[PDB]
Parts: structure tokens; sequence; C-alpha cells
């Protein structure tokens, strides 16, 4: 409990960003001379963050580009100000011996050229040096200088290595805070070249905000929120921070642009990674968002990361787009349709290859996203897996320096999640152990599977994988119980021929569900209808699965005790229409599992193609958080259907390997 | 006036009772033969003879003046003689018409094989014996009789001492002539009013031979309430009610008497037995004609009834009219069960299913035939009644069509009934019923044309013909006609036109929507299109939402396989309910579910319906279509259940609205366009009177 409050106070205090200080950008800001050093606290930061091998940068992850480039950039500060020559050469040793990332081949050449303007014994004569110094010109050539001055671009992030540019038409391109694409390095060098006080103002605040020392990117108010939400959400503890999450999710909605989302509010250049993350979470949490904001990253069928700079697209952004395409609504622009296909192909061509590199388990995160589309993504399934995939402090981010995200790439995030999940597994085992008794002492295993522990186990598991909450135990057990009766009864009819020869008064049977003073009567009425559905759908070809599901949501709605006001006309329609979809969607599923007869891949792929279709209009009506039906009622429909889909799209082998991994393979 | 005629039928319906039936000369003169109880020499009921004298027909016959039947005139005519002569009074008129028997007796040989009177072959030979005794000049040696005489004896072979005297049979109706019977075991058999199978005649013979004063009360009861004179069967409290309802219902004017009908329909529910129904409350032998009528009308009017009472009349594969006795089945009783078999619910005992199958076949063997005469009724247009129910099953039976047709089929005062004598039922087979129904129907047609011109104007004024059907002129006509054939009432104009308008708009938009391929290529908004349908401001809020919801359904069901015909049906019923401004006030959980299910079934039925009408002209296969026809028919039963079960908490009017919309979709899919406008012509344009 203390931990939840820990994450809460961290989220309530959300802001510009929790980022690690970058050694390179801090010393490059140290290089700015008094307006009459200008930030002696940049230097005061520098002296202390020296690693024992005499080097700099990220300590916990050793990277060549990072330890070298961060180390020397601190050196070019200490010696060019002729102070602390003790550590200055002590780290000059590190550079010499280990001489054998973003903007690396642009900021490093201007940093050696800057190393020449001082004296510093460093192997410039490196065979590795010529290969990346050649790419200096291999890129400064494909960049059109007259285009770098016309529209804000990703290049403006590396102006320390840029030579002889028109600042008259460049200051027109900065971010809203005055920064040059949010690099303090690019703004320091832009200030050495022009004294724009709004371009200074970005810099001083960044050092004031950190009491010395400055990161490699700022601010990142959007990226951080979006990703902190997705992370808490996947970890299953999102329910604890509902006001805080909906607090900053609002912020993302406020700053939605028709051109997409950037990593910060005040960056005019947008990227697909942030837009897809934003689009998914905004739609997932019930906001009105239009996916057409994506066609800004489509150029002739292909999907890049920036609007124009057709760079090679990385792996993580395509994952995040693929996920956003999974919340496809039928009324949406086709761009989301095209996006799904492209991103699936991108990640499939790469799945069978270790070319999944960009974080702890990025292939596992991706296998899931591809093997379990939305219709079959049960939140506890994803969450159990995600505990074994979330990197914690292990995740590192590739910027100008190696940097880390304090707020959402946290170790407290895991300790909290694995706690809340263990208590779920504990509450789950006691839950079913109580269920097993209930099943047996009812002469109820005589009906059902030829191994009723298996028909019980999956029937309880589905309900708990979806309605997993602490207190919602009333509903969960109700779902499991009613499910078992329905399975039992369907089994009895299947090997007897129908209610035609129902010798018994099997209406009763609900009295196997314990009497609640508010629950029992209405549950009798719903169960009566499921029976009445059998005798009518009996001597025909329509399946009953549609009505089995419809009964379920009816009970789950009786437990948990919310009713649908029926005087209001649109309240009636939205409910009555949700039932139609669930009745229709589960009936089509039961037709696919019959064609798996077992022949015609062409025919099965037709049924799948249209179930996905009807699922979209359901997913729309369930998430559309303005609809006149209670969000919990809407979730109840989504829960039942997803579980039905889950079952219909999964081998019994895969299904209980999940059961073992979520309920029994204890975390912590 | 129209109001008076409705009041005429009404005040008569309030005064319903034991029967309004016509007097029988035969049953009456047989009661004059009963000598005074107080040991006096005047006949016990002198008012029977008072009646005799007054109604001798001009040819000296007796019986039905308006309908001449030989069998009818002989038995009623001589029975009056064997009365008048047996008291040796009025021998002057006794003779005039004694010759009628003399001259026309030979003609007994011509009668229509099919409709011979009841107990004719038992009660007429019994009447030679009473004439022989009074010694009358009669052709007892008529060769025409030998055929009925000796086929009495073989008729009178199914008499056993053991069965006639242990459990009641219909022979008890005609024991006027019967020898060597043991009344001690026979009185244990009669009906509750004391009659012998409700025959005043048979009860008189049972009185000459048994002084049973608790059975006399029955005869005195008839003679007081009919002021002398006596019907050929009494009482008819169940039959008369059942038939008055079916007639007023098919004549389309049931609604004016909703209270009156629901009164005596209650009278039937109270007296429903697991053995079936008879024509009276107090007759232990039940018959399929009354039992079938009661079941249908009861289930039609929202009563809980179980068809399993029908297997009381199933005798291994066949459907007779009585429980014990297996007899040649007549036409009207099979028609009336067949009509009842149309209301099968999916929960029913199977016998109602099988009966449908039998009488369909029974009536088919007979449709292509001279045989269509009934043994029970002689009605103006009896095959037309059978035509419709045979061609138009429940799902496609629109109430205004049936009623239009029935107006030219109801015989009115012309219908005559076959008992021991020809008798008539004045109450529900009269001319005021027809005069009234045609009135209520003409005022329906007049208002129909007036509305039509409003539709024609409205369709124009909205420019919606730009993309109607091919000829929007008939897509208008039919879409009004479907709505008017169903919601036809006086007041309901609000809903009807709204139905027609919303149907036209919806179809119009769907037409254009197909033209271009979906909203993907739609430059237009269309959301505000309903403002083309007139509407009060204290209503526009919900009609917009229903339409917006329908469009959302379009965008979903596009580039998919499911049709929208379901959702257009939902849209209509949703719209009609808005125009009638009733919503489901606030119900418990099963109220919501029950509504949600009607929407489900309606949408599901109409998709399945529009799945055959494209697989019609496409990949034929009679068996592939019977798969769809089966699948639609099933859903209809569960829906027909959910509409008609009058215990439900959803308003009657909401449920009926679902049936109207679905029935109209059915009518269209199952009707040749050639026939469909013949109906349109006949109900809206081919005016009655």
């Amino acid at each position: 409990t203390t931990m939840i409050d820990g994450i809460r106070t961290a989220l309530r205090s959300i802001g510009e960003g929790e980022i690690s200080i970058s050694a390179y950008d801090t010393s490059l800001v140290a290089l700015l001379k008094r307006l009459d050093p200008q930030f002696p606290s940049t230097i005061d930061w520098i002296v202390q963050n020296q690693l024992p091998d005499g080097s700099w940068g990220d300590a916990s992850f050793f990277m060549m580009g990072d330890r070298i480039m961060s180390t020397l950039a601190c050196v070019v500060a200490l010696k060019s100000w002729n102070i602390h020559t003790d550590k200055c050469e002590r780290g000059l040793l590190f550079i010499q011996e280990n001489m054998w990332l973003v903007g690396f081949e642009i900021a490093l050449p201007s940093l050696l050229d800057m190393a020449k303007d001082l004296d510093l014994d460093i192997p410039y004569d490196e065979p590795a040096l010529k290969a990346i110094y050649a790419e200096r010109e291999r890129k400064l050539a494909k960049i059109p200088r007259d285009v770098l001055h016309s529209m804000p671009t990703t290049l403006l992030h590396s102006l320390e290595g840029m030579v002889d540019l028109d600042w008259e038409k460049l200051l027109k391109l900065r971010c809203l805070d005055g920064s040059f694409h949010c690099s303090p390095a690019s703004t320091a060098t832009a200030f050495q070249q022009t004294g724009d006080q709004k371009c200074f103002e970005y810099l001083d605040g960044i050092v004031k905000k950190f009491n010395g020392g400055v990161p490699c990117i700022y601010p990142l108010d959007v990226y951080e929120r979006l990703w902190a939400v997705d992370r808490l959400t996947r970890l299953g503890i999102s329910r604890h921070f509902t006001s805080e999450i909906e607090d900053c999710l609002d912020y993302i909605f406020r700053n939605w642009t028709p051109d997409g989302l950037a990593h910060t509010k005040n960056c005019p250049v947008k990227d697909i990674d942030d837009t897809a993350m934003g689009f998914r979470l905004l739609r997932l949490y019930g906001y009105q968002v239009d996916p057409c904001v994506l066609k800004k990253f489509e150029k002739d069928g292909k999907f890049f990361c920036l609007h124009g700079e057709s760079n090679p697209s990385s792996v993580t952004p395509m994952y995040n787009t693929y996920r956003a395409s999974q919340l496809k609504f039928p009324g949406d622009d086709g761009v989301l349709g095209r996006a799904e296909v492209f991103c699936r192909s991108f990640l499939q061509d790469r799945r069978g290859s270790n070319r999944m590199k960009d974080a702890k388990d990025i292939p596992g995160e991706v296998e899931y996203a591809m093997d379990y589309p939305w219709k079959a993504s049960l939140p506890r399934i994803e969450t159990r897996l995600y505990l074994d995939q979330y990197g914690g402090s292990g995740d590192v981010w590739i910027g100008k320096v190696l940097h880390r995200m304090t707020l959402f790439c946290n170790d407290l995030y895991l300790k909290a999640a694995k706690a809340d999940f263990s208590n779920f597994q504990k509450e789950c085992r006691v839950e079913l152990n109580g269920l097993r008794r209930w099943y047996l002492r009812s002469n109820l295993e005589k009906f059902g599977g030829t191994d009723p522990q298996t028909t019980l186990m999956t029937s309880y598991f589905l309900a708990s994988a979806n309605i997993f909450e602490a207190n919602r135990a009333a509903e969960r057990l109700g779902w499991a119980r009613v499910a078992l009766l329905a399975d039992a009864v369907s089994s009895h009819f299947r090997r007897i021929g129908g209610p035609k020869n129902s010798t018994s008064n099997l209406e009763e049977l609900i009295s196997l569900v314990p009497f609640d003073d508010a629950y029992s009567g209405s549950l009798r009425e719903a169960w009566k209808q499921w029976l009445m559905a059998w005798t009518a759908k009996e001597s025909s070809q329509e399946s009953i699965e549609g009505d089995t599901a419809i009964l379920l949501v009816r009970a789950i709605e009786i437990f948990g005790g919310r009713h649908v006001l029926t005087g209001q006309r649109p309240d009636l329609w939205e409910y009555s229409q949700l039932e139609q979809l669930t009745s229709s969607i589960c009936c089509k599923l039961s037709r696919r599992v019959l064609a798996q007869n077992g022949e015609s891949t062409e025919k099965v792929e037709e049924i799948d193609q249209q179930v996905d279709l009807e699922m979209q209009e359901l997913t729309r009506r369930v998430l559309q958080g303005c609809s006149a039906i209670n969000r919990l009622t809407r979730e109840t429909f989504l829960h039942v259907v997803k579980s039905f889909c889950y079952v219909a799209y999964c081998s019994p082998e895969t299904i209980d390997s999940h059961i073992d991994k979520v309920i029994f393979q204890d975390v912590i």
C-alpha cells in the first residue's frame, strides 16, 4: 500500500520530465562565457560525476559511444577553462586507451575539431575514426542546406557540428520554448552564434531547474505522460491512479494537433511514435480521436516516423502504431487500415530475426501484440507477461547521450505491480478452491466436461482474467458459476437431443447459485430466458453461444447491481444494440470453431475477416466514453466477448499454459 | 349512422347469453306432445302449439322459410302434424301440408349427399312410427326412404348397450326414436343443465319415459325464455361467444368492442377444460371446432393456452372432431383448427405442429374438388375463407387485407346452420355486422386516399425521388400501404404516415447509399436528413437519435455481409414508437431484456428474410431456400410468442408494433409483386359500398 501512494505522489507531481543529467550537454553549456563561466554550476556538476575509471556518462550501462563522447566533452570544458587538470587528464587516459547513437557522426567531428583547438593527446589516428568522419560528409551532403533553413527538422538537434548557417532564417524554426529541437547543446552553440534572449531563457531555466547539470533533451511533458500511462496500464495497476491518469491524459487531449504529437507540447515537428501512443491511449480511455492524423506519415504506401524526413523507421514506433491500429473503429479513415497491414508486415519480416533491436524484453512485448490481437487480449494475460518484460531500471534510451527515465522506467513500478499481482493470484487460488467445492457438492460434475476440473478451471479463469479487481469478487464468481451451469446444461442437451426430450425441471438449477436478497430473483429471470432461448433456437441451425454470452453479461450486471435506466430512449437503444452485437459476434465465432468439416482455409479466413469487422463496431460502442451507458456496463460486454473470442482463437494447450502462468506460476 | 351500428353491435354484445338461435319446428312440436304434469289433458306447455299455429309456411311446410331444404321441410312439417293431429286440433291446416308431405316426399331422394341433417337417419324413421299410429295418409312406401331406413339400422349398429349407457356419446342428441334403453344408467350421462346432449327433443323423449323434474326444468327453461317454441340445440354459450369474436375480429371492428370481447373471452378462459370445449359450458363431450376456435382466439388475445388439448382428438395420425367417436371429418372444423395451428409458439406440445400438417393436407385434397360443402354450415363464401388461410399464413397475413377479403366473404344473414333442423344464429350472423364493418372500412379507405395525397405531396416537396426506387411512384405507394394495412386505426394517423415517411426516407438514403458504395465515398452529411419528416419539437430529440443510430449501423454493416434490412426494421419500429410517444416507463431487468430481444429477433428475421430474396433470383435450389424459409419461420414463432403473450410488462402497443413491422417485411418477401398491388388496389381503391 505504501508503494501505491509512492507512485501516486510521483504522478501527481508530473511535469516537464524526470530525466538523467547528460554529461555532454552539461559541459557544452559550461563553455558559455560570462555575459560581462556563465553557469559555474554546470561545472560544479561536472567535477563530481566522474566515474572511477576516469570516465563519464551513464554508469549503469557501459556503451562505447556514450562513455567516450560524454567523457571528452567534459574534458574540453575542464581544460579549456584550465581548472581541475587532475581529473582532466585522468579521464584523458580513458579516452586514449578505449578509443576502439543519435547525431553521433555530426557532433563528434565538431568535438574533435574542438579538441584540436586545445592540446590533448588523443588517438585521432584511429581506423574507426575515418569511417564515421566519412559519414560526417555522407550526411552533411544529403542534407539540403536551403531546406534545413525552411522547415523545422530533426537536424536542428545537432547544430554543434553544423557549420556556417543563416541564423536569420533559422531562429524562425525553433521550438516554442526557444530551443533548437530541444537540445541544450544545439541551443548553446546557437547562442554562441546569436544572443537571442528567448534562446538564452531556455538554457538558464534548464540549469536552474536542475541546480547545475542539464540533460540531452528537454522538455518532454508529452512523451513522459503517454509512456507512464501505457506502462502503468500494462502493469495492471492503472485502476489505482484513475484520477491522476485521467488528469494528464486530458493534457494529451489538450495538446492534440492535426499534424500529430511530438515528444513535447512545444515542438512543432511531430513523430509517429508519440502520435500512435497518444492515439491509442486517448481512444482507449474514451476520448474522441481521429486516426487521420496518421496520414501525415504515409508517403506512397509507406509509413515513416517523421513528416518528411523519410528516415529508416525503427522497431519500437511500429509496435506502437500496430497497437494503435488495433483499436480500429469502422468509421475511421482508412489510414489506420493501411497502417495495420504495413506495421504487421514490418514486425513479421523481423520476428524470425534477432533484428528486433532498437529495453529488457522487446521481442516478448511484440510476440504478444501480434499473437493476441485486441479481440483476444485479456488484461491479466498481458499483465502477467508484462511483469516478466518490464525492464525497470534496465531500460535505457538512445539519445545524444545514454539517458534514463526516472518516472516511468522505475524499480518501484515493478515492486508495486508484482505485489498487486501476487495478491491477485492468492485471492484467485482461494477463489477457485471455494469454487471447486461449489461445483462438486452440486452433483454438477456429473454434467459437463469429461474432466470437469478442466471445464471449471477455464470457466473460472476467463472470468478472473477479465474482472480481476479486488472487490469485484461478487461478479467474478457469479460469472464463473453461471458459466458452469450453462456449460453443464448445454452438455446435457447435446447428448440427449434437446429440450424436446428434457425430462427434467432444469429451470430451477440456479438455486445452485447462493441466495442473495437482491441477486437471486433477477438471476432466475435471466436464466429462465437462456432456457427459453434453447427451445426456440432448438430445432434450427442458429447456435446458442450468442445467448450463452448474452446471459452472462446479464448476470454480471445483476451482480454488481447496476441497472440500465429504461425510460431514456437512447439508454435503451445503446443497451439493446450492444446485446445484438454480442449475440451476433459470439454466434459467428461458434461457426468458425465448427469449420475448424475442418477444411477450407479460405472459408475460415472469411469468417475471421467478418468477426473482426463486427468486433470493431462493438469496440467502438464500448469505449465511446460519451455513450449513454455506464462505463462499467460497457466493460461487461467487452469482457464477455473478449473471453469468448479468446477461447475460440486458442488451443486448449495454449489456454492453460496461460492458466498456469497467470494463476499458479507465482510472481514474487 | 355508423355510431349507432357500433352501438347496435355493442349493446347486443353486452347482453350475450345462452344463445340467440332460431326456433325449430321439429324440436318444438315434439315438446307439445308432453302431457300435463298435474294429470291434466291439456299439453304441458300450450305455448309450443301456440307457436306451431302461427308459423306455417305458405306451401304448408314448416322450417326455414328463407332456405328450402327437402330433409328440413319434411321432418319439421310432419312433426307439426303429428303434434296437431295428436291433440286433434286445427285439423284443417293439419291437412294443408299433410299433402305437402304427400307430394314432396319422393324428393327426399335428391338431397345433397354432403349436408344431410343431424340424426336424420334415426329421427325420421322414428317419425313414421308416430304417423302410422295416428294413421295418416303418407307414402310410408316411398322408395326414396328405403335408403335411409336400412342405413339407420347399420348406423344404429355402433350402438352397444355397453358404450351408449356408460359414457356420453352424441347419440344422446337424437334418441327421440330409440327402443329398449335403460334410463337408470342413462340419466348418469346427461349435460349439466339436464338436457340429453343439449337436444330439447331428446330430453322430451327422455321425459315421456322418466318423470325427472330436474330435467324438465331444462325444457321449461327453454319454453319460458323463447315464449313458446324451442331451438334444435341449446344452450350455445361458448360457441356463440367464440363465433361472435372471430367474426367481429375478421370484420376488423373488434377494436370498438375491446371491452366487450375481453369480457366474454374471459368467459371462455374460465371454462377452458383439459378435455376441450363444447358448444356449451355444460357438455362433457368436446369438439375440435369449438376447441380449436377457443384456443386460437384466446391465444390471439394474449391469453395463456396450451395446445396439448388437441391430442384429445388425435387418433393415430388423424384428427377427428370428437374424442371417442372417429367420424368423417368435415371442412369447417379442419379450417378452424388449421387457422389455430398458425399461432404455434416454439415451446408448444408437438400436436399443434402435426395438426397443421394434417389439415393443410386435408384441405388440399378438398380444395381441388367439388367437395367444399360443409356438414355444419352453409355460408356465402366458404372456399374464400379457406383460400386465404391456405395461401396467406400468419407471418404474411396483414389485418386490413384479410378484413378487405372477408367483407366479400361474410354471408351475414344468409348463413344457415345444420342441426336436427336448419337453424340460424341471429346474434353474430346478421346483416348489421356486415353493414357496420363496411362502414368502418369505407371511412378507412377515405382517410387512406387523403393520407396518400399527403405522402405524394410530401415525397415531392422533399425532392426525395431524385434517388427513390426505379419508379419511386410505387415504392411510395407500397410503403404507405404496408403501414396502412397494419396500423389502420382512426387515431393512429400520426404513426402510420410517420412509418411511411421514415420508410421512404430510409429506403431513399439506402438507394443512394448503394449507388455510390458507402459513406466512404459520401460527400454529404445526411445526419440532419430526418428534419424532412414533420415533427413536434417535444419529440425531435429522440427521432434524430434513432436515425443517427441507423446511419451508424450503415457505416458498420457496409463492406460486410450482413444486411441493413434488420436495422431499417429496427429504425421503423423505433420511429413508430416515437410517433406514439410511449416508452417503457421504468421496468425491472426482464422488461429491458424482453425489449432487447424484440429488437434482436426483428433484426435477425429481416436479415434472414433479405437473405432468401437475394438467393431467390441467384443460386436457386428449392432445398437451399427451404433452409432459409425454415429458419425464418422458426424465429417468427418465438417472436409471435413474445408479441402475443399478454402477461408481458411491455405495453401491448409496443409489442404489436414489432409484429406490424416484421409482418410487413414478410409480406413483401413472400408475395408476387403482381399480387401485392392487387391487394393495394383491393384494400385502398376498390371501395366497398
